[PDB]
């Protein structure tokens, strides 16, 4: 019964919206980050991912990938879908935001992470 | 130099396999992920995974990511990395990930995710 | 714009209370920890807890790090991230931490560690 | 009886030391790392931590900070010491590497993440 279908918001003022959720836990979406680490315009970019479907769970855990449009990074994202009595949902989430690097050598520093948590509207 | 390819069979320095199909104009694929090791003892489906290249100014070494959606658990792994042409010339895959467990309630989330890292090479 | 000082005691966002003393010279401190949640079915105890506060161009939010020797568990958190002065003046520690488990197989040591945020207030 | 104590090296060429440890699991070290994050010079740096003595286990978690020199960065590392059937000891670690940044709003950015394998040098 959590559902991640949707428009979310942020607690830093991104929102993301994702649509239906196929019976094999496959979504598409869209992110509007509010913040960014390059210097570049930021752009709406695509999000794809699953939601676990084992068990059938009513707050289920999920992954999704944000294919930035205006850098060449990547971000991902995964966490659970919670419900309360009243049907009010919350996502709580980790990421994994991985930059470019030109060189091997500096593979070291390309990860940064965080959390987040997403409400509805 | 070499353009990486993320298309192909690969493994990873635990000994898991993963083979990832072919990379759309939208830089979206699909692949199978097939563990050596787990966090359960339920016996290890081959399961699905999901995920994108970057193909921004077309990189020969391109970051990515992509969902592991594991078919005997209730978990969800996320990945996270860039193909690299390695010193020695082969491709290699440096990641990160994020294992995330289910919890019951709200109040254990703090306890719900692991993180490491992974090197895959083609196989 | 107010020095940020760790000296102390803090409480989190799951109820955690820890509280730190005197940062010397050399930026260190010494503290102690009283965790409202555990991932082990022992009795918690107050645990100690050490660190340092980097000191570089003597910021006034300066980073930091620490890391807390539990005393109920076999397992070490460590927390790092900086000392702000919040939009509203008040002194607020936004940190990340590893929680390192003990494993009894080094095959297992990539499950061992798990990664979130704290946020910090003044108590 | 996997123990800290001694000179370290790591996977990308940075070393450390480590001294006594003492009966409350509490050591202090020196790091000096090959790489940075940074464009200042590299200064060799204090480091500080403890090792869980709980049931003095022969392979016991421990965590430390390394509190740079030359920016005001901090880094903390915490991982478990593996000793093998003739004595060889491995740290298996993970780090969090705290930038500064001026902004409370770009606390999101600041943290990177990694691993770090050491052996005796
Ligand atoms: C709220 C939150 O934590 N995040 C959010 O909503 N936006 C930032 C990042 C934006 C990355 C854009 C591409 C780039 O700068 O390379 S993903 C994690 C973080
Ligand atoms: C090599 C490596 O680090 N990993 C790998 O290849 N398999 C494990 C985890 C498998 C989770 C299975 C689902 C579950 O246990 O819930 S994903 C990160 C780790
Ligand atoms: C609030 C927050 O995230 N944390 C907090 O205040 N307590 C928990 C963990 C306590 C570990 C106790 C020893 C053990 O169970 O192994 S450290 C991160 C987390
Ligand atoms: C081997 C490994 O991963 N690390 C190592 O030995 N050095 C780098 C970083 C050095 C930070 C220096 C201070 C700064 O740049 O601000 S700590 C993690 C990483
Ligand atoms: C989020 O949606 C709200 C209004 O619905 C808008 O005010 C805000 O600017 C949006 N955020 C971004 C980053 O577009
Ligand atoms: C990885 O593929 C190799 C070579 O085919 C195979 O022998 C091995 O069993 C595979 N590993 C897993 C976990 O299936
Ligand atoms: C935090 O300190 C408050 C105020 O003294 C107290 O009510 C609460 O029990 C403490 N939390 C824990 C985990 O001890
Ligand atoms: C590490 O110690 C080795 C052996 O002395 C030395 O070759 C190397 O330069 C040291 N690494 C650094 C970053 O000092």
């Amino acid at each position: 019964k959590c559902s991640l279908t949707g428009k979310w918001t942020n607690d830093l003022g991104s929102n993301m919206t994702i649509g239906a959720v196929n019976s094999r836990g496959e979504f598409t979406g869209t992110y509007i980050t509010a913040v960014t680490a390059t210097s570049n315009e930021i752009k709406e970019s695509p999000l794809h991912g699953t939601q676990n479907t084992i068990n059938k769970r009513t707050q289920p855990t999920f992954g999704f990938t944000v294919n930035w449009k205006f850098s060449e990074s990547t971000t991902v994202f995964t966490g659970q879908c919670f419900i309360d009595r009243n049907g009010k949902e919350v996502l709580k989430t980790m990421w994994l935001l991985r930059s470019s690097v030109n060189d091997i050598g500096d593979d070291w520093k390309a990860t940064r992470v965080g959390i987040n948590i997403f409400t509805r509207l």
